[PDB]
């Protein structure tokens, strides 16, 4: 089997992308956020405490005939940015852009934190990192790809995100006319439960390529390029009146600069971020202080190549017994 869903940026600086996902019996669609960097599949819901609810679409579990509780299972995830989300747990089928799993953890939130219930956008994640991250107790649970390994073509899905578009998401198969060129790919470590790598190196701009590894994530369920302290400030260093803001939270520069592009390595291959991605508009509306798209992960613990990296590339997720990484420009 295999599956094709697009994916749309929530707003206009593609700060995340929803993906319409079915939920149960009939059909209850929701916008999910595809999370490469997490593995639980959780949702807004009747179970949400009501003043969490402000727009999001919600699971009803009681009004899916296959929906069946699974008995005992709670769940309880901190995200990297803060944020937070809890609950119980069904099973029910899942299907996404016409691939079907049936008895899928679908985790229930009773509650969630601040930024969820302000972003009306997004109905809930949806987890494609390593299972072995999933937070099910006392039973963990896989995540969709997991569970439909087995069944697709290929062991693989795919993220092939836009700038300022729709882009998709593949599962079972690699779309050989979405790319340019030969995918390039790269050794992948589960030890921490992420899509983890290493690039071979990096240049800002039209400057020389710099050698050295930065092992890191492929996490599409973050928007931004967090990179060591030294690689953001020898790009910053090469944009006029580009600064850290502790008050603000990072590297900002003026809105009338034109920004250099930035090159990650992916074995001998190169994958190149235009300029413009790396724009996150103003700090607040109407600021001529613009915020960076590429920051420091000094204060993270692991680097991070997040949307605006992988937005620049199409991204092979490849899920056979030795997992691996490839990346192609398109």
């Amino acid at each position: 089997s295999t599956g094709s869903a697009t994916t749309t940026p929530i707003d206009s600086l593609d700060d995340a992308y929803i993906t319409p996902v079915q939920i149960g019996t009939p059909a209850q669609t929701l916008n999910l956020d595809f999370d490469t960097g997490s593995s639980d599949l959780w949702v807004f819901s009747s179970e949400t405490t009501a003043s969490e609810v402000d727009g999001q679409t919600i699971y009803t579990p009681s009004k899916s005939t296959t929906a069946k509780l699974l008995s005992g299972a709670t769940w309880s995830i901190s995200y990297g940015d803060g944020s937070s989300s809890s609950g119980d747990v069904y099973t029910d089928t899942v299907s996404v852009g016409g691939l079907t799993v049936t008895g899928q953890a679908v985790e229930s939130a009773k509650k969630v934190s601040s930024s969820f219930t302000e972003d009306s956008t997004i109905d809930g994640l949806l987890g494609l990192a390593f299972s072995t991250l999933n937070t099910v107790s006392p039973t963990q649970q896989k995540t969709f790809f997991d569970n439909a390994k087995a069944s697709l073509d290929s062991p693989v899905f795919t993220a092939d995100l836009g700038y300022h578009a729709p882009g998709t998401y593949n599962f079972g198969f690699i779309d050989t006319t979405a790319y340019t060129g030969s995918i390039t790919y790269t050794a992948v470590s589960t030890k921490q439960g992420f899509w983890e790598w290493t690039s071979t190196g990096y240049a800002v701009g039209s400057g020389t390529f710099k050698s050295t590894s930065i092992d890191g994530i492929a996490d599409t369920g973050t928007t931004l390029l967090y990179l060591p302290a030294t690689v953001v400030s020898a790009y910053w260093a090469q944009v006029s009146g580009a600064k850290s803001s502790s008050s603000v939270g990072g590297y900002v520069f003026p809105c009338s600069a034109t920004l250099p592009s930035f090159t990650f390595g992916v074995g001998s291959a190169r994958i190149v971020i235009p300029g413009d991605y790396i724009d996150f508009g103003p700090i607040s509306t109407g600021s001529s202080s613009c915020f960076g798209g590429i920051q420091s992960s000094a204060g993270i613990g692991i680097n991070i190549f997040g949307d605006v990296a992988l937005k620049a590339a199409f991204v092979v997720f490849n899920g056979a017994t030795t997992p691996t990484l490839g990346f192609a420009s398109k």
